[PDB]
């Protein structure tokens, strides 16, 4: 898992912390300024891990964008002892967007999904459940249903994700990146 020059644990009491544009250090030595600069690098390397297994010539995720738009993010900890300075997992981050999206007649709908902007759970701990956890925090604190989701670019990695955990499986096509499931119009 990633690791840094900080105390991870110190600066995220939670297993699983929930940040947005003000990107606020959970409460409660360091000053602010300097905790609030911890958490823009924890974002931008995670951005950079997420770019590097997506094969993106740029991250979509990273301390500025996510200040500048207005998204969430849910960032996992580890809960094993790596030094013993803490280390990250994997994260989602999380948005609404208006959307023009094809339902099952071929008409252009205009709607405001809740969508699955960025996602990603460390190569060396992925398929041990954690992708699941957070996801599911993320669901719980959002009050969405899986179905009502809009996911963007989704690999082939997380469509078999989605269809285990949340048996998600039926798309209707659509023609500007984003998935949708059956149910998603209901
Ligand atoms: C997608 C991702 C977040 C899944 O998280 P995770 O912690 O691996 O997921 P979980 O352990 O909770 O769930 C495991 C299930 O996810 C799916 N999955 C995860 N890794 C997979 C792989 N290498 N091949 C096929 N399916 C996989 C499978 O359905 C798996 O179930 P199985 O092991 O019974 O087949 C993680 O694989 C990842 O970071 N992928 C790279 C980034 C990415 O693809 N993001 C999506 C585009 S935004």
């Amino acid at each position: 898992s990633m690791e840094f020059p900080f105390d991870v644990d110190a600066l995220f009491p939670e297993r699983i912390t929930v940040l947005d544009q003000h990107l606020r250090p959970p409460a409660r030595t360091p000053a602010r300024v300097d905790l609030q600069q911890q958490i823009m690098t924890i974002i931008d390397e995670l951005g950079k891990a997420s770019a590097k297994a997506q094969n993106l010539s740029a991250p979509i995720t990273s301390a500025s964008r996510m200040q500048s738009n207005r998204h969430v993010v849910y960032i996992l900890k580890d809960s094993s002892a790596r030094a013993g300075k803490g280390a990250i997992i994997g994260f989602i981050k999380v948005g609404y967007k208006k959307l023009f999206v094809l339902d099952d007649r071929e008409a252009h709908n205009e709607v405001e999904p809740l969508c699955i902007l960025d996602f990603y759970i460390h190569e060396s701990v992925q398929r041990h459940g954690h992708g699941r956890e957070l996801f599911q925090y993320m669901l719980q604190k959002e009050r969405v249903e899986p179905h009502q989701l809009a996911i963007d670019r989704p690999s082939q990695k997380l469509l078999k994700f989605l269809n285990k955990h949340y048996n998600l499986e039926t798309t209707v096509p659509q023609v500007n990146n984003f998935v949708i499931f059956e149910g998603f119009f209901a």
